[PDB]
């Protein structure tokens, strides 16, 4: 199925448009992903200048299907059962005392790259808020609680989480995520059942890079894995 375009190094392709507070900008990412490791390496770029956002926020918006799924979970993943046709990927990120993130996204095969292409849309941001006001620290970080549901009438998943943004200086500016994918063609998709991905992302900074860049390495792996020292008595 879907999950045969998966087995070895996938190059990806990652556009996005973005409107944050009528501040237009636009960020275009390469790289490749192997979801045998779960393995995620992207460089973005903003090809508009200066961005109005910190880099961090725009992290969970800029390819789930690369997660690393176990083998007794295989029958679970929709993310590359879409594949090649593809799913819509729609969020709305609430950032707490803040504006708000909306994106909807088409992950799906262009020849033998994985294209992510999205349009955002950012309103009621506080122009010396955390977000507009770059007040975020440049880092990303490991959210292992992100739980997965089956959306069985749009017959694709749906999911809410919290991502947690250090602030500098100190604090924590918190973007509540409510997702949902849909697949993109007919054929049968893999509804899962409901399960967690644990998500480790790291930011860099390229020194030959001249434009407002992220250097973006993730691993991203997907189950209720309490009790595991029960094994050992």
């Amino acid at each position: 199925k879907g999950e045969e375009l998966f087995t070895g190094v996938v190059p990806i392709l990652v556009e996005l448009d973005g409107d944050v507070n009528g501040h237009k900008f636009s960020v275009s990412g390469e790289g490749e992903g192997d979801a045998t490791y779960g393995k995620l390496t992207l460089k973005f770029i903003s090809t508009t200048g200066k961005l109005p956002v910190p880099w961090p926020t725009l992290v969970t918006t800029l390819v789930q299907c690369f997660a690393r799924y176990p083998d007794h979970m295989k029958r679970h993943d929709f993310f590359k059962s879409a594949m090649p046709e593809g799913y819509v990927q729609e969020r709305t990120i609430f950032f707490k005392d803040d504006g708000n993130y909306k994106t909807r996204a088409e992950v799906k095969f262009e020849g033998d790259t994985l294209v992510n292409r999205i349009e955002l849309k950012g309103i009621d941001f506080k122009e010396d808020g955390n977000i507009l006001g770059h007040k975020l620290e440049y880092n990303g970080g490991c959210e292992d609680n992100v739980y997965i549901t089956a959306d069985k009438q749009k017959n694709g998943i749906k999911a809410n989480f919290k991502i947690r943004h250090n602030i500098e200086d100190g604090g924590v500016q918190l973007a509540d995520h409510y997702q949902q994918n849909t697949p993109i063609g007919d054929g049968p998709v893999l509804l899962p059942d409901n399960h967690y991905l644990s998500t480790c992302s790291k930011l860099s900074k390229d020194p030959n890079e001249k434009r407002d860049h992220m250097v973006f390495l993730e691993f991203v792996t997907a189950g209720i894995t309490l009790g595991m020292d029960e094994l050992y008595k």
